[PDB]
DNA sequence: CAAGGCACATGACAACGGTGTTCAGTGCCGCGTTGCCCGATAC
DNA sequence: GTATCGGGCAACGCGGCACTGAACACCGTTGTCATGTGCCTTG
């Protein structure tokens, strides 16, 4: 995840930390794992780099029911939606043409110019149910 | 509009206020409008009664980009998704079995036990462009 | 270290954490320890509670070489000075009237009204020197 | 105050500015003084030249209450401690064998190998009261 | 001059300072002027707010021969060009349709998709010669 | 390309290197190209030669957005303004009496004594879109 | 004597990291008060 | 004796004041990258 600013070791460390992890992790916990791993970057830098990466579109952002935001470096750059587990944080990418066609169908039948669809699916894993 | 607690004029007034207004209103602006009406109900009471109504399912909730939660009552008790306009706030009840089938198919494919879908689409209103 | 305002759990947790340890620690290290202990207190509130305690005189504030302010709940409530080991963080309680008398002597000789001595003896332990 | 680097007019100007004034002044205020005097030297160069002098020992570094580090050129070459008035900024150098004796006694008693002591006393001078 | 961020006294002060001045001023010169006016905002926030205002398009950015950029608020919102006096910093709004027409003519004859025109005339102030 | 200094093969090689090239290159890139050719000329001498040529008037300079100044030998000695591409960088000499006449007209009607104007326009190259 | 040419230095802008404001929502003890039930009492 | 009604009393309600916490804004200090001196050497 390259950052559009001038190359520096804090950006490199944050990008590598996103690369290693594949789960939706908040800014605070991401800073916590950076702190305990040894890179030792600040928290406002984590905010700033994550926000810039989200603006550039390198990582996808999700809003949890609590009110915080969580980040993750998706494997595919194509537009997709996510299946997430609150108990584990695991996310898998899913794409469906049917929901897209429904979206523009509804937009056309209401006559709106352009629309933005936010579809998030939340579920519990079968392994999580097992104890 | 029955509530879990004992009926009172304050909760009756807030239920009526939700009845007339058909737009997403946050708790603060709802309280301001109610005070403008003249009932002068406490803000914390409005907060807790809105939370109770949302829990009971009579009122649907939506988390905006800023973070404040907006509340209004939907005429149809059946499950549906709401279309919203930022420039107007108009809300229309839209339902489609296709997204339900897509979500349940993904849940069956990935072995998740039970899932909940939160599908919200944001678009630009038709008359907003006209000026 | 009771707080002037209403007692609450987010402040009782901070007080308990301060009473638990003896080393100097900043608000952000203390916040991490509080979080990983299982209390989940916000950082701004940790900062505010430490500021209030230091204003009331319950805790002793100190600035490291780098300039970040650290705190500690000391056993003795009387006038005292601290011996610190930056490699280990243990603080030793030492008090001397000679430096006080020197302070009044210098103030009287140079005619100053009031005096505030900031005396701090940094050091390295014999055990620390051993490898 | 010779500077470790090659002789240049930027170093000469910063050294002359340090020599002219007798009050503890920060790097940001020293730069403004130089800018008004006609030097036209950049701020980063002032920062790094003051650091070079500080590690060279030719200047005495100090920290203000709010965290900014201030500097002053003291003519006395022997070890000494400073008495500074916050309202005026005027500083008078003082020295007392009592603090050295106490530091040596504490180091001997508690077994610390080597120590470093910081002793600064803050007070208001006579002219502050006069008005 | 509102800023895209939350309203604060630092942004208010920098906006008022830009409103008062009629000549081009850099970031460091404006910071010095605003420091001597007594508002005392930092230089970093001056940089950030000026870049935010330039991005919003409220102020005009001009690069001098030395390479530094100078900002000034222009009352006329319509696109125009500037005539400046490097001896004073004065600016007078000026516009010409012939240059713009030549711009699309040259772009079309060489088939460039879109173009941007940077025309800046540097002149000697009328009263500068008089002495 | 005569040089104000004594003729030597450093200046000869620099003049030749500017001779074959037709694209705008900064001094560091020109030095890298010359080193690749194997002449092994110092970078400070490269600067000195380029500023000497610019003062003499053989070459023309424009300043990039980042701040780098690029030198190029224009075939036409007459005063003209250059169109350059963001990526391709090809330069075409375009001149128009209209902009000049505008410049002296404004200088006269505002009474400016003498004016030094710079005209440079940026645009997206024709074949850049084609891929 | 002057140009060549290193090593090290410079200065406007970008980037960093400990602390501090915002502003929508939560916690708690002071009250009122609905609601029931027994006491009195009219019949 | 049977009867409705009033009042005591509890167990819930309201509700203003102080507190909270994730996100955004801050000021002093350090870093990046293209260009500029001090000083030694050779034509
Ligand atoms: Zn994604
Ligand atoms: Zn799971
Ligand atoms: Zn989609
Ligand atoms: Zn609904
Ligand atoms: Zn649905
Ligand atoms: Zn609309
Ligand atoms: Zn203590
Ligand atoms: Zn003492
Ligand atoms: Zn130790
Ligand atoms: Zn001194
Ligand atoms: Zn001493
Ligand atoms: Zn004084
Ligand atoms: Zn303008
Ligand atoms: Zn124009
Ligand atoms: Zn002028
Ligand atoms: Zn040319
Ligand atoms: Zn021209
Ligand atoms: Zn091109």
């Amino acid at each position: 995840p390259p950052v559009k600013g001038r190359a520096t070791r804090q950006r490199a460390a944050v990008s590598a930390a996103l690369q290693e992890v594949e789960e939706f992790r908040s800014a605070q916990e991401l800073h916590d794992m950076l702190k305990h791993k040894g890179d030792a970057v600040g928290l406002t830098t984590v905010y700033r780099t994550l926000q810039s990466l989200a603006d550039a579109g390198e990582v996808d952002v999700l809003r949890t029911a609590e009110g915080e935001s969580v980040y993750r470096r998706c494997s595919t750059g194509d537009h997709h939606h996510h299946l997430v587990c609150r108990a584990c944080g695991k996310a898998v990418e899913v794409e469906g043409p049917a929901v897209e066609k429904w979206a523009e169908a509804i937009a056309a039948e209401h006559g709106y110019v352009n629309v933005a669809h936010t579809v998030e699916i939340f579920g519990t894993c079968a392994d999580c149910a097992g104890a």
